[PDB]
């Protein structure tokens, strides 16, 4: 189904790591959900979590930020595969 898809996008969503809210973030939540299916490594996965926001935001988010949210990503991937 989508089900396992809208709540990846909702938790990514969710993530808002400069405090602009949920609704913030769709271009880059399809992004991260796109790498979501190309990778089952959390470090692989991080690295595009990073990059996708330092290119929409001009910030680069610290690497272990990243992670932990790859990690809460995957292990939902998992749990539902």
């Amino acid at each position: 189904g989508q089900q396992l898809n809208r709540l990846l996008l909702e938790w990514i969503g969710a993530w808002d790591p400069f405090g602009l809210g949920k609704d913030a973030y769709d271009v880059e939540a399809a992004s991260v959900l796109q790498a979501v299916y190309e990778t089952e490594d959390a470090r692989t996965l991080a690295a595009r979590i990073q990059s996708i926001y330092e290119f929409a935001f001009d910030e680069p988010i610290p690497f272990p930020h990243c992670l932990k949210l790859a990690r809460r990503l995957l292990e939902l991937k998992q749990a539902a595969s």
